[PDB]
């Protein structure tokens, strides 16, 4: 009984309350008002998709993010992020494979990856799970929290996804 | 039947938009892509004047909202248009199909002077085929892998009447 | 009937105006663009508000019933002609106001804004409409060969005038 | 009638403007933009509110009752004229409103705006006015002839005048 | 004549279509915006430049002089109807290139633009000009009265037109 | 004389119009707006170029010097009337070309325009201009009493008027 | 004389910008206040057609920018406004003052039909006081720190003439 | 009369603005805007509210009954001069109220917004109003000469000022 | 021949596009926009130009003349399928250059766009084009009944389509 | 033959290389284009007022700056910035009393004060000979060059200032 | 039992009412005004802005007590300028030192600014030992700096860093 | 004697012919293109972004050698990707390696970027190995991920820190 439906105006408020260096469409902000603008200016763009989960009750549950859309290699980079309040409910498993299944069966994307901290071999476990692989352990790619960290980056393939039970 | 046509107006967006979050594909509004509501009403908005597609909803004698009828691609030089036929999910079975093609038909070779009225439908859906084929349509192409659906590109058939046949 | 009158239109009058359209299966425009929707007519509305190329006047009775419309297109005031379009809701007709309604639109035209020609089409197919509009002195002027598209065939219509001198002296 | 208040037109007042207009048979003009719809008066309202050129004074009794309007229009600031219009309610006509009414308008173009000439139209099919704004101090300097369509025919109207002197005399 | 071509309105066109109103002493039009100078007739078309309810084509010769223009007005979509005029330019009159030019606009009303109804008006008091339609396959369908104030006086104008099956029919 | 020609006022025009009232001594308007500066009539000429309720023409030699302007300003299409004026620079004046040009001006309201009335107004104290307006065939209706402030005093002037139907009947 | 009055245009503004960096005082354009040509430039553009205020450049035959005529504060009721010349120094002590006061007078009272003229002058310069007199202005006020001038407040004189006492 | 209290002019007020010029028999401004309509008047306050070239206050009763305004206009910050001007609602005049407003209005002038000079113009046919100035310590500096067309004809009005210096006292 | 190039489309081609149409016959579009002038196309090209859903290239030879278009429309990046036209310039036509250019237009949309799908529209009374196409190994895939008023006439098309798989080979 | 005149639009060039935290009517900026926007939305406001100083060649000398207006007590903060290449030319006294007699023969104000780094002596005594005087020791007002730094405030009234020979 | 809470757009009347006193000329983010109308304009132009920080003192019953601003709050030098004002009713109950320090306490250990400096009149030189018992020091004696009450009039600046208000 | 300059608007035709040769799509700022004109707009608008930083690379002569871009510079993390493009004429002179070095002495001295890195394909073991050589190291062998030349293709990520630059 969770959905995914396509983001509005009105979810901003819950996407900038999930955040506190925050993007929207490679443009930084920090306020509200500037995210307001952002949203305003690119809401036409396709190169970024983004998702609201809710419950049957219209709870918002969390965010499926595709961004770095490339229409000619058919790839993009999936992020999820489950409000606080909403974890450890085993509601990510559910998710991530609605996020494949618009991905693959609905935008006809070929690739999708994505980043998740070595230091959360939890989180790395899981999209093992859902069907992604690593293909690289980036050597202190970001600096969060104080020091430089190595990432995964970990990929599915549309053939993989779809044949799954083939 | 008591089943009414009347021009989209913004107000039903709402109903527009929920027809499509039940569906497959992608969808587009005067051949742009949306997927949420606002987008949805943007492109209204843009659009609002502009011939090239002409749409109607259905209603019944309690104004239930039953169903879309669409013209897309209308080109008013070679006078053809492509029409498609959405019916909300709770009326489906209702044998609500054949009056709306019906409908559709005499709108645009009644009212707006086409000559030609195509469609495409799923050729895994051969019940859908059958239906067009007794409202008159006749296949014209067997369109190979036109279009990605549901995770795997499929077949559709191309059908089309024109203005003298259904008018006879 | 001397109690029905004619007023300007106003935007609390374009849902009758669009109402009108409904029954009458034609393609219905405002000051030459083609609408179909409510909020296609409203943005035409505040569009052309103060354009006098065109004007309408909304008839209502005595309590008020919207009973239809008398229509002024392609007003030139050089040429100082007008084509002249009535619409008497369904509900309305057969009552005898058509004879004082196309009366008060020549008044307006020929006493107040001082035309001196108004002419209408009207479909060869009715010849009882045509008759009507001969008894009010609109005398047939062209015959037009399948000058419309109208319920799935084209249609001859005639063309039809009164000239302000005439109307005057009658 | 001493008790007959003008005051400035208000947003309020459109209504009744339009009202008086819908009596007449003739085409009405707002800062010389023809209207027939109360919406189009509104928007000519709205954009000329500011603007000098025309100023409107509705005629209220001790009860509020709307009994007419005073009008000057084409007011020019150099030469110091302006044309002057009465309307009275149909209810309220034949109270003998009307000599009171031009001599207010009278006041106020002369005392208080310091313009030097006012002018205005009355038909010479209505010889009744045309005698009743000679009482007023008014004297034809014109017969304008077919200047109006009216009514299904051209008719020549009487242009009549004041000057500020001399109605500022009328009084001594 | 043969070597006559028919190629769409530019902006430098305008120039031409501009002198060609200059001799007529009618009033010019543009999408049914009337124009009397240059300056009016330049934003017109600036503001009308994709609005496919009229097409023009100017006439040109090997040369490139410019002979004339074909106008298609009051195009209708649904009717599938136009009004067509033609100006040959005075020094142009007289060497047998009306016919041709009439011609080149059906053609591409009724083969290219797929229209069904070609109409024009044409002055009672021109019957040289009658004819020459009729012998084009044209035919009256009205005798309008008075219904152009042209030169001092109304004057009436036949309507005259022709169908799609007919002009495809002449030539089988 | 004969090759005098009218032709529609353009951007070109408005330095000509701006010298020409810098003789004068009177106020200029531009469609009832007052201007002094030729900045001030750039942007009124901007504003109401497709604005029909004035009309202008520029008066040329075969050598395209510029002779003089014709007005016509509170063209009403209703009453089908308009003021005229006609100035003609200073240099142009005393060569008999106003009663060629008053004709004209005259022409082109009745035959064209199919205006019903033109009227003019003209300073009592320039009787000349009375009488060439009366040989026009222009008749006073009206001496107006103090109606314009000039060169310190204010002036009377005659209103002079034709008809179309007089004008079309010479 | 061979000097003429215009009326002010854009392309005069850098001229009434230069008259001014010579001055004492802050300068004024329909009452605001400017330093620099892009503000100068900002309130032409807002006041083009404001009739509060008018202004005349004065050039001499060979277009020479001679000096500026202002009538500021008109009022259309009373029928008055404040006149101020200024006079570029190129062109002082050549005895031009007189007619452009004139010039001035002759446009408010047979064009502009003013009824009275006013203007402020330093008491500190009774050579101008006396030049005014001439011209027929009388003094109405004796204005007592009217203004900050030079580092400190000044009288000024008021000094009007009515359009009957010029126009015999 | 020690119970009179001055406050900032407000939206809400406007009606007593208006409601002020309406006996007055004079042309009325905002801002250097004229105005005859309350809606024309509206407008003005909307696109003026925080323009500093005037400033307006209500005068008040204990009981909040609206007894007149203090309007200082033409505020110059460079010379430090002001018109000011005082209207009393009809109900309230001859209660002796003008001489207090009027040393409030200058109060505020001199010490809080430190002007250096407030002038006023009063019709030389009330010299009633001229000699009361001329208590408040207002001095004429020009009988300004058919200045004004009030009432049918030019009339002349003296200018009468005070300073800031003359105002403040002193130990 | 091999000495033919692509590249794209640029301003200052807009006058040969132009001049392509002008034998043609029909009625030209530009990003589904109609137009028959210059200054129509010229402002319809200012406000596409970065617009994918259409994509043209230029056909040079070794000299630099003009031989012809080779024209992407209706590219969907979603079904991945495009259609394809070619317009070889009156002079250049019988040279066999179409069968290279053809060739060339699949390459690019095959192996640089990553495109499933190219199709065409045809004339049926255009055989000796159907059968070119054939060779170049499309396939009918409809026979569109009077799809298109061209020349006074409804004529029918065939649509004819070839797929990414089968025109990239293979070891 | 300096010459005081208002900045204009095409003097933003050089305000911009006389700077490398900047600010317009309290704004922050560091770019040309936000110096330029800023420009245009207060080319009116009155809180600020500056002068470009030129020589006889229209070199462009430096900037004085009066900002901080306060029109109810009728004071100013001053900054004068010269170009690295016209230094030590002997100009800061000049151009110091040119801003000075602006102020108090032109503005009409009361009072006009600055402030200068305690580590800058030099300037100290340069403003006290053109008759400012020390009203405050501000410590550690500013975070300059990695350290916070101490500066006097010092100031100068429109009386003493224009009764100077008297 | 005195609150400190950020100041809310239902607390402007009380902010106004607090002038109506005060015989000097308000300013909102350095912007002027006299009426309700003009400071609600202002408060709506400069919500988000941070350049100035309001908190209204309310006690255990809700009473409105009074305000502590911070104002030209800077985030390079880290400093900012305080005032308090104490409704005159509340005023003589000693809860100016209780204010001051709640304004320091926030100023110090949560903005975690360097300096914190106010304006006193020198007339007042009871206001001034009291803020020097609150460890404030002179470190300005700005001569004539505001017209205030019909003559200009010198104040002391007055700071304290933090390091010193920590230890 | 090479000399890396910074690209100007007259460098741009370089950059498009650059890309006539290559059978990928370009990008300009992650924006597509394929005309001049489209790069043109797309240099217009993006003159004063950051995020990519290009140099155009001369000989003694001021002949066009190629290009250096960093791309997807971030100055958060420090890091950006870099390529070099050697125009056909100059391959084969041992200009990669120098380039390379200048690259990453203009990163890591200059930019102060912590990580540099590159895409490379697998089916390039050559440019691989040299990029080994410069010393840079595999971080991640990236299946499919780009459309090249008509066939999905592995690219190797490979970059270099910095601190090991430096030393």
């Amino acid at each position: 009984q969770l959905t995914l439906r396509a983001l509005e105006r009105g979810d901003l408020r819950f996407i900038h309350n999930l955040n506190n260096m925050s993007y929207w469409f490679q443009e930084p902000y920090e306020s509200f008002d500037q995210l307001e603008e952002l949203y305003n200016k690119h809401i036409h763009d396709n190169a970024e998709r983004r998702f609201v989960v809710e419950d049957a009750q219209k709870n918002l549950i969390g965010l499926v993010e595709l961004i770095e859309i490339n229409y000619i290699h058919r790839s993009a980079e999936f992020q999820i992020i489950i409000a606080p309040e909403h974890q450890g409910k085993g509601f990510a498993r559910t998710l991530i494979n609605r996020a494949l299944d618009y991905s693959f069966t609905i935008l006809n994307l070929h690739k999708i990856y994505l980043h998740v901290a070595v230091e959360n071999p939890k989180a790395v476990h899981l999209y093992e799970e859902c069907g992604f692989v690593e293909e690289g352990h980036l050597v202190e790619e970001f600096f969060i929290n104080g020091r430089y960290q190595d990432v995964k980056r970990m990929y599915i393939l549309q053939s993989k996804y779809l044949n799954r039970s083939e």
